[PDB]
């Protein structure tokens, strides 16, 4: 009857519902859950250490983790994965092709955002548009005032100036003070209605499938974290958490694959699952290190290149030691 | 003082906001139970467990056409999907759909909502009419499975039980049957047979053509309220219609946001946009007007296939108070 009363903060996803509801339980924990949008969760996690266990920005975690001054230790539960080709909005009236973004003004909400890292990596690795080749403009998407959640020491070849106060990135794109936009959300709707704003990539699905064939990278946005002290005091707690989230994803996938009635409000789910399994592999959204090696390997590289890691991190130091492998029968 | 009602629905994105209280039913204190379709419809039709329940559109229509269904429907279509994916065949025998004339197709029960849409495709598009087929009925996962309600099928429909103890899935695996239709694919052991797969090589493609041609986004499930309840509380149909409506809007609001994709799929952003393109902004519509072509076709097929006792008019499908909602 004696368990750990911990707070747990995650998103509201199919892959977390079975946790939320108790269908999946955490060994030796009595959870207390709060379901949060990413923005709220990471702001609070990084500046306030609200939670015992929390979903976190992979980027932000790495910033603080690279300096051994992060309150949390990560586990390889990738509750957020997604290609971020869809992440890049441009003024189609100006930009014909990605290479045109050299020496333009791109806006982002904060530089160190996980999606932004993957996005800048695409622009570098396959259009030659390097961070330093861009006038960066930082300001909110919906609300005009938005800080960098953690302080950065970016190399000074990265030119970066705040948005005019009171004006969002969304607005600045609308008026075309910036030529481009990257972040985890599209620009605000008023902006979206401008006929001249749209994805850089005309066919993001196609470009991302190519990317994946080329690199084997299914970008990771979010990991999960536990307070350092907690992991030290309870050496089993990392593994326990890893398992639960793992089970929850399996439970949700079990439900999702059933076509008696499709569990998301989309058409063609049957077809999608099978296409996903075809392009990515049966375990298309894997948790776990080995199963994500290419992606992890790339992240540390990009993170260090883009100027957010102290030194170039080793996959081997990214997570709590007890989580680089799970048992099998 | 509210109405203590039991509510039985599936566990979908579009029902979560109901389940967890985010969306509430006017004047009701709901007790929710999340059920797989098979269990829910079995219980709903044969023992009237629930005050409000998701139901087989087909089943409901069977009992509703005889004016002796305990429930009255509302146009909350918590289950929609194309059922091109619904037809598995032995690819080694059936090269194209027309080959199914005079073959043995297996199904779990004849009256099943997806089966109706499926037989309609085979008729409307390949000339394979119900009567042209040796039907075999047995479970997919368990061998013994009753027809939920009695049917008076016209005698041109030849239909026999599966060899006792054997599932449809097995029967397809051994190739005692050439074809299979149902809301679920055959069991996995069967699925491993390299000779089994979809009739349609590109179901998505065929369905998008179908939709261009007909404007039909098949409905599987509606929602239902006990007759007495609707009579005693003339506002209760409308209230329920709204709640489910809001829950779907809430879920769609969450799903469209790309901060983190709420389903475990890749490319959700792209999917949504494609779906909206082919189907319309309200790609998964509740409500009658927005579903007219689909509703129209259903009653037709249902009556053709021999499951409607009377001619049904779209106008008598749902409780009268739900043929329209207000607007600002
Ligand atoms: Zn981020
Ligand atoms: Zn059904």
């Amino acid at each position: 009857m004696n368990k750990l009363r911990l707070s747990v903060a995650m998103g509201d996803y199919d892959r977390t519902r079975p946790l939320y509801d108790g269908r999946v339980q955490i060994d030796g924990v009595d959870p207390v859950f709060m379901l949060l949008n990413p923005e709220e969760m990471f702001f609070r996690a990084m500046r306030s250490q609200d939670f015992d266990i929390t979903e976190i920005s992979f980027s932000s975690y790495l910033v603080k983790h690279s300096q051994d001054s992060c309150p949390y230790i990560g586990i390889p539960v990738f509750v957020s994965r997604a290609f971020r080709h869809t992440s890049i909005y441009v003024r189609k009236d100006r930009i014909q092709r990605p290479e045109d973004l050299k020496g333009k003004r791109i806006g982002l909400p904060e530089y160190q955002l996980t999606a932004n890292v993957w996005a800048r990596a695409i622009l570098e690795a396959d259009h030659g548009v390097r961070p330093c080749d861009v006038h960066w403009v930082r300001g909110g998407i919906e609300t005009a005032a938005r800080p960098e959640k953690i302080k950065l020491a970016l190399p000074s070849d990265i030119h970066i100036e705040n948005a005019p106060e009171g004006e969002t990135i969304s607005a600045l794109l609308d008026r075309g003070d910036i030529d481009g936009f990257i972040g985890p959300r599209p620009p605000a709707s008023t902006a979206l209605r401008n006929p001249n704003i749209g994805w850089l990539y005309d066919d993001p699905t196609a470009a991302a499938k190519d990317y994946y064939r080329r690199t084997g990278i299914f970008p990771i946005m979010h990991i999960v974290g536990i307070r350092k002290e907690l992991a030290a005091q309870h050496p089993w707690l990392p593994s326990a958490v890893f398992k639960a989230f793992s089970q929850a994803k399996q439970a949700a996938l079990d439900l999702l694959e059933d076509t008696s009635a499709t569990k998301v409000t989309l058409p063609f789910v049957e077809e999608q699952i099978r296409a996903a399994k075809s392009t990515l592999g049966d375990d298309y959204w894997p948790y776990g290190v080995a199963a994500s090696r290419r992606t992890l390997e790339a992240f540390v590289r990009h993170h260090h290149a883009q100027g957010l890691s102290a030194r170039l991190m080793a996959v081997e130091e990214l997570f709590h030691p007890s989580t680089y492998e799970t048992y099998s029968i």
